[PDB]
């Protein structure tokens, strides 16, 4: 019973947080676009990289990790993220695994909710397309909870 409750809580958290992230970006930046170099920019053409205040707040309040990807070609590059490597640096510049179903789902214009590996470890994830004012996909928003964190709750 409690295990199923925890699983449903994780899923509800991710559904809520994935849509909140899109709303947070709209509040922070307004509509986003890609510049010639393939970087996410606001209406003024100002790049968003390093402006992590809202995504950090979302991560803290919903207890998720979170990422905003830029779409370059069919690839998705982490632009804003709360995921960190062992040295404490945010994993900006890493890419979504091109062999995974989350990548295929996003390139097909869909959303992905399910388990996925990120940089070597397993997470429960939500990946949602990010669109510009014309409806064109310019990236993706992601929220996740590590399987390690889920197992810690269950124990
Ligand atoms: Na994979």
């Amino acid at each position: 019973v409690t295990n199923n409750i925890v699983d449903m809580q994780v899923q509800d958290t991710l559904k809520g947080a994935a849509n909140m992230l899109g709303l947070y970006l709209e509040e922070q930046f307004g509509p986003l676009s890609l510049n010639v170099a393939g970087n996410l920019v606001d209406v003024d053409g100002r790049p968003i990289e390093g402006e992590n205040d809202y995504i950090d707040r979302l991560s803290q309040s919903m207890n998720v990790v979170a990422t905003v990807f830029a779409k370059n070609g069919n690839d998705y590059i982490r632009t804003l993220t709360t995921i960190k490597d062992d040295n404490g640096e945010r994993v900006v510049g890493t890419a979504l695994d091109s062999s995974g179903d989350a990548y295929r789902t996003l390139n097909a214009g869909g959303t992905y909710f399910g388990e996925a590996t990120i940089l070597g470890s397993a997470y429960m994830t939500g990946y949602v397309p990010l669109l510009d004012r014309t409806g064109q996909a310019i990236g993706a928003c992601f929220v996740g909870v590590s399987i390690e964190s889920v197992n810690a709750i269950l124990n």
